[PDB]
């Protein structure tokens, strides 16, 4: 739709930014006010740094991935500065959150709480054939109730035919990628459950780097070799086994989100 019949374009006019959370390459995150009562964050593109095409892509994936459990898209700007307005999420990324005074009182029960909220958003985005690439702690985000929202749809994907293949010269963060995904630039529902693997790790180690003490080149090593990530410190036996799932070698043999989220409950209820 057009920008003057789009029910997301709202004028410039009712937004009010207020304070900066991030800034980058391609433009700056705000906390800010719709109307002058409703929090949000507002994201702004950089004139310039990318294309605007490129930029509101994320804003129209939002509109059909629209869940509880996920970041949900509030407006859109598409006037130089174009804006992306979403859902405010009060305690802000969950890799930040964790390692907070109040995040640092967690106790198990409850990081496995939140991990089964993450399963249940990801379970959506496998249901409607979306995969979503870019899954680690950094894009989970945590509302001011304690629960987890999955956020940041850029690399975010409708499904096809079950996988997408990325550029040749396209680059992805080795530890928290699949091995066919980084080897082959093949990408499935799969390579998002072995990034859940290590989103685990990330979330009872409360925000640690994986594979403590390597290098990339180490960690692909280790892992053509048959070993997996070393049981983190702290980390329930149970959890580390259901990890192990998530990192079998052939994508067809691990769990699917919906199994993923069914036991993370089961081992919350349990605690
Ligand atoms: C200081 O970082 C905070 C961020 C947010 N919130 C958000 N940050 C978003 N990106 C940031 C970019 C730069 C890196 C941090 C974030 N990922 C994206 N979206 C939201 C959102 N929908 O709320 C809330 C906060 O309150 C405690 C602190």
């Amino acid at each position: 739709k057009p920008w003057w019949e789009d029910e997301w374009e709202v004028p410039r006019e009712t937004l009010k930014l207020v304070e900066r959370l991030g800034a980058g390459q391609f433009g700056e995150v705000w906390m800010g006010y719709y109307n002058g009562h409703t929090k949000v964050a507002v994201k702004s593109l950089k004139q310039g740094s990318m294309s605007p095409d490129a930029f509101l892509a994320e804003a129209n994936l939002m509109k059909q991935l629209q869940h509880q459990r996920l970041v949900r898209l509030y407006a859109v700007v598409t006037q130089e500065p174009i804006y992306i307005i979403t859902e405010y999420m009060e305690n802000g990324s969950l890799v930040d959150f964790l390692k907070t005074p109040s995040g640092i009182k967690l106790t198990i029960n409850k990081l496995l709480d939140m991990a089964a909220q993450i399963a249940e958003g990801m379970a959506f985005i496998e249901e409607r054939n979306y995969i979503h690439r870019d899954l680690r702690a950094a894009n989970i985000l945590v509302s001011d109730t304690l629960s987890c929202k999955i956020a940041d749809f850029g690399l975010a994907r409708l499904i096809e035919d079950n996988e997408y293949t990325a550029r040749e010269g396209a680059k992805f963060p080795i530890k928290w990628t699949a091995p066919e995904a980084i080897n082959y630039g093949t990408f499935t529902i799969k390579s998002d459950v072995w990034s859940f693997g290590i989103l685990l790790t990330e979330i009872v180690t409360h925000g640690r780097i994986p594979y403590p003490g390597m290098t990339n080149p180490e960690v692909i090593q280790n892992l053509e070799r048959g070993y997996r990530m070393v049981r983190p410190d702290n980390c329930p036996e149970e959890l580390y086994q259901l990890m192990r799932l998530c990192w079998k070698e052939r994508p067809e043999d691990r769990p699917t989100f919906d199994y993923l989220r069914s036991v993370l409950e089961d081992f919350f209820t349990a605690t």
